[PDB]
């Protein structure tokens, strides 16, 4: 019968202990006048910090504000790939708190995870991984909210499980991985390369072939039923890369994508 639970009144289940580690790597990056964007985690100790594209997309000045007091560190976009809701931004500091391994291999459904934003004030909303897919997502039941979002789901160890993406009780966070994976190719190439091609009219398909019949099956060998599941998988194919399966048959040398 029953369980668990702290007995006495000595302290009580604070997971505070666990979550004020990567609370603190968790940046507002803009409590009256509030206008903030949403958030953004620290990633690098030396300076780079991960965010949603959306939580910076048209903002013509990005003040962060840091854990360790009021201190608007001015930051510049290390890069803004919006297909995967990503974007990085430095900061002039400090050996910042970092982020962590959350492999988003390793996280499954029921992980305590922590959605830890600052929307200022560090605010962090509990709830377990949701659902894990790929289009590769955690949604989590940790209030995943514009406040929150951009700033870090964590683990009960503290790791970043995800980036918090607002959208729209079922809340998406971008898995530790295809955050590391990106931010870490946002530090290095500009943006996240990814390259070009139900159809439409551009280049690429044009400048190196000529859809005909509007709907391509396959992409390069791997069927695709399903609208923009090419939009995924013609981006993974980085741009400058050759591609297959016309839809009857035929292959494309693509290029870079755009600023959405």
């Amino acid at each position: 019968e029953r369980v668990s639970v702290p007995s006495k009144d000595d302290t009580i289940y604070s997971y505070h202990d666990s979550i004020k580690d990567s609370i603190k790597a968790v940046v507002n990056i803009s409590e009256r006048m509030e206008r903030a964007l949403g958030s953004g985690v620290i990633i690098s100790k030396d300076g780079y910090i991960v965010t949603n594209n959306h939580v910076i997309d048209g903002a013509d000045k990005i003040k962060v504000t840091i854990p360790g007091s009021n201190k608007e560190y001015s930051a510049t976009l290390v890069g803004t790939d919006s297909e995967s809701d990503l974007a990085v931004i430095r900061i002039t500091k400090d050996n910042l708190p970092t982020i962590k391994f959350s492999d988003s291999n390793d996280i499954s459904v029921g992980d305590l995870v922590f959605a830890i934003g600052n929307p200022f004030g560090e605010s962090v909303t509990q709830g377990i991984v949701s659902a894990l897919n790929k289009e590769n997502f955690i949604q989590t039941d940790a209030s995943i909210n514009p406040g929150n979002s951009g700033g870090a789901l964590i683990d009960s160890r503290g790791g970043l499980v995800g980036i918090n993406t607002a959208i729209i009780g079922i809340g998406f966070a971008i898995p530790s991985n295809m955050v590391k994976d990106t931010v870490t190719q946002l530090i290095k190439t500009g943006k996240i390369e990814r390259g070009y091609l139900s159809v439409e009219k551009d280049s690429p398909a044009k400048k190196a072939g000529i859809l005909v019949w509007d709907l391509i099956t396959e992409v390069n060998g791997k069927k695709v039923k399903n609208t923009n599941e090419l939009r995924n998988l013609i981006g993974s194919m980085l741009p400058n890369q050759r591609v297959t399966l016309k839809v009857k048959e035929r292959a494309f040398t693509l290029t870079l994508a755009e600023r959405k």
